[PDB]
């Protein structure tokens, strides 16, 4: 259980969506993250993978700000307190707005996987983790904007998959966190998206996982191809 409560971009930080404070009050300050009703500080699992809470979290709302960013450059998702119980992969896509994030409709974004980090090391189940590496790091994520990536107009959707209960199905969590972002600079490419509806199923093997057991045969990392 947790949020992204802020993030760094060009080295200046945007505050996030205060999900356990904004959604108290009637007018509560723009972000550039969405907004959601996940008030719990919970998760999406594979019962609504296919449901429009597992786009970006949840009842989303679009974010009403957008943070600049030069490709080739780093970008630091800050946690908050993250359980050890929830070992798992950190996966970070970017889906093009073609147009302004503030109004896109989030059904219709097609996310390209930019960054993904999965079984560090799995020598002694249940293994340490990309979340592991996080919450070491002051519970904070990093990645870069692939330097070649086409200047516009973007949803960032930064993810942890919780695998504490992943044998059993549906038992994966995931914890998607919107933010929209404005890359700059950069160069001409860009990855072919997959739906957000159609990123995961409940059957994919690195969702309906074993993280108790013998780790010998690694942890494939779901979702689709990474961008290169
Ligand atoms: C650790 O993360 C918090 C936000 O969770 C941040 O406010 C603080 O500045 C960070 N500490 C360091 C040393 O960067
Ligand atoms: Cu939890």
């Amino acid at each position: 259980h947790g949020f992204v409560s802020g993030i760094v971009a060009d080295g200046k930080y945007y505050g996030g969506y205060l999900v356990n404070q904004y959604p108290y009050m009637s007018n509560p300050p723009d972000t550039i993250a969405w907004s959601t009703t996940a008030t719990d500080l919970g998760f999406v699992d594979g019962t609504g993978y296919q449901s429009p809470d597992i786009i970006c979290h949840r009842d989303a709302k679009n974010g009403k700000l957008t943070a600049t960013v030069a490709a080739g450059s780093q970008i630091e998702f800050q946690w908050t307190t993250w359980p050890e119980s929830h070992h798992g992969p950190l996966i970070t896509y970017l889906a093009p707005c073609n147009g302004d994030c503030a109004t896109v409709d989030k059904t219709t974004l097609k996310f390209v996987k930019i960054a993904a980090q999965g079984l560090i090391d799995g020598s002694n189940p249940p293994g340490v983790w990309a979340d592991d590496e996080m919450i070491a790091n002051n519970n904070t994520a990093t990645v870069t904007i692939p330097a070649s990536y086409a200047p516009g107009n973007y949803v960032l959707r930064h993810e942890i998959i919780a695998l504490h209960s992943a044998g059993n199905l549906n038992g994966a969590q995931n914890y998607p966190q919107c933010f929209n972002i404005q890359i700059t600079g950069g160069g001409s490419a860009q990855g072919s998206g997959t739906a957000g509806t159609s990123l995961y199923k409940n059957t994919d093997p690195g969702i309906k996982f074993d993280i108790y057991s013998d780790l010998s045969g690694g942890y494939p990392i779901p979702g689709p191809a990474l961008f290169n």
